[PDB]
């Protein structure tokens, strides 16, 4: 029951909302049959990566993850491209979201996000869902208070160099000690408000760059204490990096005395909502850690 089968003929793509190495994603509409509504959807057509009976198989896995910080698939229509249905999240992806905001975001902000992120991988852990291609691009912001995953699976059921742990690399072994090595990465994105990864660094260069030790540059507003997480999520030994659950504590600790742990300008007047604006961002948005 968790997953629709759509009929071509109840939803209508729109315009395009952006196009990655996977598909494209429209804004949509959904018209209940027998209905004068037309509902706004998201609908993400995939590119030829397999038979429908196990497209849908995978779809009902999609379907089927219940955690606040990871998104889940809603629908799904096979009758010529492979198209996926989730609600419409207006705010868009997390990468442009802090490019838009770049030096206007609080540290409350950045590490609640760090949380949220830390959160839904760890769900995915527990689920044994590797992601493959966690990147800010792949977060998607329901309100600015609350950030969720997608598209985790999409990279192996159909190449993010600069996201990827060395061993994916050298290898292509994917495991989620793999996936922790492209947190460490979505975190200094978000750290440095979108900034490219190695900027101008060709891809089939990263991997010899890493084996000579080289990392990530400490983002100018990071403590050393927020820039260590960052640098253990990308030793060579997996083992040894984080896991996902102590990066939720550790992130966690830090969200509660945020401006000691980053350092931006005007940071004290950039708190996250009052209750009053959060109620009202809730109820229109979002009916489904703070400083001490
Ligand atoms: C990266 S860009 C991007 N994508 C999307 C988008 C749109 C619709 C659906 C999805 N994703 C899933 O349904 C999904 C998921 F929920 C969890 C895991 C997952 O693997 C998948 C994908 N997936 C597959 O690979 C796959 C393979 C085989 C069977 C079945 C499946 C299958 O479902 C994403 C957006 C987006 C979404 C909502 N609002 C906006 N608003 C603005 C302003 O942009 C943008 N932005």
């Amino acid at each position: 029951a968790l997953l629709r089968i759509l009929k071509e003929t109840e939803f209508k793509k729109i315009k395009v909302l952006g196009s990655g190495a996977f598909g494209t994603v429209y804004k949509g509409l959904w018209i209940p049959e027998g209905e004068k509504v037309k509902i706004p959807v998201a609908i993400k057509e995939l590119r030829e990566a397999k038979a429908n009976k196990e497209i849908l198989d995978e779809a009902y896995v999609m379907a089927s993850v219940d955690n606040p910080h990871v998104c889940r698939l809603l629908g799904i229509c096979l009758t010529s491209t492979v198209q996926l249905i989730m609600q419409l999240m207006p705010f868009g992806c997390l990468l442009d979201y802090v490019r838009e905001h770049k030096d206007n975001i609080g540290s409350q902000y950045l590490l609640n996000w760090c949380v949220q992120i830390a959160k839904g991988m760890n769900y995915l852990e527990d689920r044994r869902l590797v992601h493959r291609d966690l990147a800010a691009r792949n977060v998607l912001v329901k309100t600015p208070q609350h950030v969720k995953i997608t598209d985790f699976g999409l990279a192996k059921l159909l190449v993010p160099i600069k996201w990827m742990a060395l061993e994916s690399i050298l290898h292509r072994i994917y495991t989620h000690q793999s996936d922790v090595w492209s947190y460490g990465v979505t975190v200094w994105e978000l750290m440095t408000f979108g900034s490219k990864p190695y900027d101008g660094i060709p891809a089939s260069e990263i991997s010899s760059i890493l084996e000579k030790g080289e990392r990530l540059p400490q983002p100018p507003i990071c403590t050393i204490d927020v820039y260590m997480i960052m640098r253990k999520c990308w030793m060579i030994d997996a083992d040894s990096r984080p896991k996902f659950r102590e990066l939720i504590i550790e992130f966690s600790k830090m969200a509660r005395d945020p401006q000691r742990y980053l350092v931006i300008q005007g940071d004290e007047r950039m708190h996250l909502p009052s209750p009053t604006d959060s109620n009202f961002y809730r109820a229109l948005m979002d009916e489904e850690v703070d400083a001490d």
